[PDB]
């Protein structure tokens, strides 16, 4: 009697299914594309929000081989002058960034959110005339006709600069976006570790599933999907990875970072930077905190080294092969438990787990 | 070898699908019914439980666009008394109700229960008498010949006024209240916060595939039917209207409010409002506290704020297509953890979110 | 690629569906048998254990309408010992027990258990001297050769009493067991409360589906099947029934009360008495304790309260109908969070819960 | 949409279903294999880890009629001096061990851990030199051409020493190191206590399906398979059997053993010993303690005597028959919570049970 | 062999002994000095603290009959507006502490540092009623020598000096020309100093030492920090105080600066020490600051009807403490009954 499309499984049902290797996880290749027109040497976003990315991580980011997304919870000008600060960036002296993520003139590339109300059209004029390299049209809901009409506008108007909508959960709404000229497009709806969405409104998609319709949808197209939201550990990464996406964005996993927005707070003998969604003071997110974790550098080390090594255990060569070829299995809570550690009494934990 | 009917699902095992939207949450109609007879501009029933719905919280319920139903753990006198307090009641001076559900007459609606006991006769024609709206015929087992042949007579006695049985849980009992000639029918066997009927005795249906049940049921027939109970955050109101409920009673969400009978406890640093079951001191409930909540109108606001949110998120415009059009996924207990906050220690929690 | 049967549920799985009612829970029959011979006023057994039933607590079951199996953690002449003392024991004065499970000659019944051992030919001999009931054919694997054929020899040798045989899981083990004489069939492998067989084993059928496996294993003889643990609250009690119990058997339940053995022993401001299992101190379970209930009259007339809720809800008028005609839904983890009381802080707790 | 194979089961989520039995658990056999070459008596291995097996774990497993693989995380002349001090020792005077695992001359049976790196060539000479039983090519990852090829190797190399080859989790993985000439194949990737593989790669089977994978696979060919790891229970390794493993690998269990490596740590009133992950401090594993248990012979003694309980219940007279005749049922999260002692106060807990 | 110089006490180390009653809580009189020059219907000051007291707070003090203490974690021109906001707010409130132009009294905050001359000439231009030079160690040189220099500079103004512990301290300001003096090294809800420098003293001693060496110079004492229940005020009363100031029982209210933070099932606002000799934490809310006055005003009411205290005179001069363990704090507090609703007045 219920109307239900499907069951649909986030990263905690599903398991990685090895597979026949003769690649070493040292030497396989990372490369993929956060939209059409810009290739990243490593599949990792920064998401837009005022407690992850001002122009300090998404420097580290791009320097890493990733990319920041600049958050708009700032005037237009400021906004503007952040994303100034990552284009004009120099390399020191003897340090070195091989993977830099650059744009054709050598300078670090970066992006910046928008959203559709008033100030729109100016802040995007001014972010581009910044020299940003992708502005990314950044809602609640992307599968509206604001976005639509937004995405459009922006790729009539600017026809230089890449455009990311999102954000979405469906393969319709990854098929209106393509069809309003998104040059990728932004997957979820919920998953988010401070978001409150799914509770306050019912609303959303389990993560795997999400990206899966996704992929499927925009196949044929050379479209990037970009998997935001509800990475907890580095396998998630690999999982959705090979559930179909290009790369992914994440908030909690950079907050802690030295390089992000905020200073460390002292709190029962542990060090904290705090944390919070968007849409937190009718919200849907709330405010918190997450341990420290030093420089991004190392975080990026963790997260790329477990991707390394799913694409090891899967015999997945490059990022094409890894999202197209490997097998999950589907689990029970059971299967998870023995995931984790278990029936051991913890005395040093990896700065991976826990 | 198990006589099974069916699998049935309840709030946390699905999540409700986006879909294109044009209309903002702002702008949607949240206009709905209670029974044949009586519209509501919010779909917000006020349980009938002594820590719930009295003359105060019945007055604001309605000044609100909702109703409340009076409960019956007093004197026939003094129901009818309280009923006659919403009757009479008029709006102060400077402070304007712009949905507030009227008779018309233009006097604010109010609803009362009755059960089938030796006082029932009596209780109705004197709740009637005291111009109540509607006549709740509130039992713990709605599907059975008292309250069908109750039903019946009230619509015979007292046929200018509106009737509503309860409680149900399938369609064949959707039907039989229907043939008894409810005007509505009230939905929900054990999900209640304080309910033990589902451990007590075993019995009862998953709250959601109840309301879908119920809902085809009675395709064709015009009468709504009213989800009672198990609601715990407003992303399970917006749920309850897809399944296909035409409004929904809580009793948990509003004993915390200035307006409930009973005074502010406190304990441990925080406020409190007393709230029990009707069936405890063979009991079929118990006996607690809820946090408070303030006045009814904030709770209102943010019931109302999430609903519009979904409707939004779905590109529902109004109730009807709230109803009849959404879809669902199925998702499983990860897929539920995902959709809470996880992951970050929460610092400031929101009036909608714990 | 692994050899499963069948998956199998138990209490928590289902629940049992509302249907149309005609009979008020205070007006339907509880009778029901025990074996071909035995009848019940009451569907109760106490189970054979050391902390559970001698003479005191086998009395007042059988005054109650149900019946006690006395344990065999004791010499034989004192099991006989034990029997004798419900035999003869005499109603007093002003007290009437209009229930009471009597035989031919207006006595208590009572059962007793034995093994497989070298002692139990002289075992059954002395209980059947004594005029037990039922000899109770009592051990881990009743789907064995020794337990086969002690059933048939106490059949042969002792032909005026009544034999049950256990314990079992399977429709094989549930015909063996008839073909071997058996006037009853005990269903329950590794559900008790305290028995660990299911985890040092590995062994064991989840409880709803094994009676209802043995249930339809059994129709066509007019042998009964008792269901023997993993009984928590009144609901199981009725779920247990549905699914093809003629009766249930209980430990845990009936540890606590005043007439089982042992003392009331005081722990941080609570009462209990001990309970231990039968195969702990490679045990197969472990010892601990449970809160004092007080009166065994009271436990029964709250579970018997709950069965009667049951029935009243399904519209079942007798056991027969129980048993034959209801239906379940199967739920979800979220359907049985919802089942419980929740988001509600409890002050006051009920007799039947918590 | 998504690219799943299976649903895959680990040991919680099956039971073992009753079956006729005319065998005492006393009376069957637990004869198996190891290897193609090797017998064992029981079917228990020591994992090859630095806090698990060295010479006095080993000598005390074989003593026991199981094996214990002495782990790599030392000198290759210290590997080697491990395995001489098991193959030069002698039972003293009035100890007997009737069950002893034993090479043609009657020295002790003993295996060693090799990997896949540089010094490979040389451990694997030193090993065999010293008169090791069995050598054991172990890696995170089994079905890769570096393990395949050192397998080749050793055969040919040293034709009269039995190889072992692991770690794998599907049939394909299972057909190529059988066609490289393994002598056998261990199972398991990332079920381990301490592992955290799944979490890190997101990569693994769930361990039942793994098995029952692998042995399907292995039909025809006569080469054993090694289920290691995820082993909390005895009632583990009887589902492990089932399954259709040969024998079974353990970690956790036998490193709080007097045998194991280390002293005993006293932390808040107990006692404990040490145990950490090999890929332990990007690692894929952890460090912490467990319980102290005492002598191995007291832990092997309930670790079979649950095992020969298992068997006793399902009617299997010896290993093969447990391996290929009894069935599963699979269960709910319920039908887990029932098969653990629940709803009862614990005041004596028993040696095979927490 | 250790310098010792006593043993000190503090509020859970003493109880006040009832006396001979005539006079009943409703009866008495609760008016006091803050300092040689200014009165207040109520002897409750709040701290001069960034979470604590700016223009909406000091004009509700001042309302209820108190006196509120603007914080200078703020630029000058900024604190003196803060000021004129209360001095020029009109409203019927009794009680109201005003000035002889029937203007709402407030106190300002300065330091010793470089723009405090500047900080001191704007805030007396803006109207304020007291500068406070407020300080961690009010025994110095500088504190010393900045209150003489406020004397000197504009005498018509009134002026505290602060914070000090000792008999010494108190006569060093005495002399310097303090109109009052402030009493708490240590004791506040928020303070590390104690901890960091391992220096103070208990706040009922340190009250009771100052109280003595200002016998009969005219100079009132205003014991600041440490209180956390109406009956901790009356005690500090008792020891010889004119007045308490309060931050922590302060910061929970509707008039402190700050909004609402939800947590846990309750509701707190943000609480922090100026200086580090302080850390940074939440106190539950309490809603309107009139609520909380009258709760406390309620229990210091009681304590002068239980000792026989008709006024804060009597109060300060004659009833007696007696000294009690750890076992008589525990039966002084609620024991052995498992609370299921607790008052307004206790947590
Ligand atoms: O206030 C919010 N409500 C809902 N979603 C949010 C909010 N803030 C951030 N998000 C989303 O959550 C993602 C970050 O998720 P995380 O990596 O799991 O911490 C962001 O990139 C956003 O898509
Ligand atoms: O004592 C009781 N036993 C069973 N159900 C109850 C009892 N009291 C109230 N209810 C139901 O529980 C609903 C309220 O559920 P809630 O909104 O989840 O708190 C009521 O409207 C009633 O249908
Ligand atoms: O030591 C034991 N091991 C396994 N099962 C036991 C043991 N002792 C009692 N039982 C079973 O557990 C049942 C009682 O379960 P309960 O009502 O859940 O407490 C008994 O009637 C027996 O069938
Ligand atoms: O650091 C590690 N990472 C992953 N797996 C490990 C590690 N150390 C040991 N293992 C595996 O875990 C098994 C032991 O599992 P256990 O019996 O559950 O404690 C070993 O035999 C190894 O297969
Ligand atoms: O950072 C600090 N260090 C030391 N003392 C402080 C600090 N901040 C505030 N105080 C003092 O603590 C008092 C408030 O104490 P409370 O009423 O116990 O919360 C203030 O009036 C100040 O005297």
């Amino acid at each position: 009697m219920l109307r239900i499309s499907q069951e649909a499984l986030t990263f905690d049902d599903v398991l990685l299914i090895p597979g026949y290797s003769e690649v070493l996880p040292k030497d396989v290749s990372l490369k993929t594309r956060l939209t059409r027109g810009i290739e990243l040497n490593i599949p990792l976003v920064s998401a837009a929000m005022d407690t992850v990315t001002e122009a300090r991580l998404a420097i580290a980011m791009a320097q890493e081989g990733g990319i920041g997304i600049i958050h708009k919870n700032m005037g237009i000008e400021q906004q503007a002058a952040e994303v100034r600060k990552v284009k004009k960036h120099e390399t020191a002296k003897a340090k070195t960034y091989p993977l830099a993520s650059k744009d054709e003139q050598g300078r670090l590339r970066v992006g910046a959110a928008v959203g559709t109300g008033a100030d729109t059209g100016e802040r995007v004029a001014a972010l581009v005339a910044a020299g940003v390299d992708v502005v990314v049209v950044d809602t609640a809901h992307g599968h509206s006709k604001g976005v639509i009409e937004r995405v459009r506008w922006v790729k009539q108007t600017f026809p230089d600069v890449q455009v990311i909508g999102g954000n979405i959960a469906t393969a319709e709404a990854a098929k209106a976006l393509a069809e309003a000229g998104a040059d990728a497009v932004k997957v979820g709806i919920g998953p988010g570790s401070i978001c409150t969405t799914r509770i306050v409104a019912g609303v959303g998609v389990p993560q795997i599933s999400a990206i899966a319709n996704v992929a499927a949808a925009l196949e044929g197209t050379g479209v990037p999907l970009i998997a935001d939201g509800g990475i907890r550990f580095s396998g998630d990464l690999a999982k959705a990875m090979v559930a179909g996406a290009y790369c992914v964005m994440m908030g909690s996993m950079f907050a802690g970072t030295e390089e992000a927005p905020g200073e460390i707070e002292l709190f029962q003998g542990r060090s904290y930077k705090s944390y919070r969604g968007m849409g937190s003071l009718v919200p849907e997110g709330i405010e918190g905190r997450v341990p420290y974790k030093g420089a991004l550098s190392a975080i990026v080390h963790q997260l790329m080294g477990g991707l390394r090594a799913a694409m090891g255990y899967t015999g997945s060569a490059d990022i094409q092969q890894m999202r197209t070829q490997p097998q999950f299995v589907r689990i029970t809570g059971a299967g998870m438990a023995e995931s984790h550690v278990h029936d051991v009494q913890i005395t040093k934990e990896a700065p991976n787990y826990r």
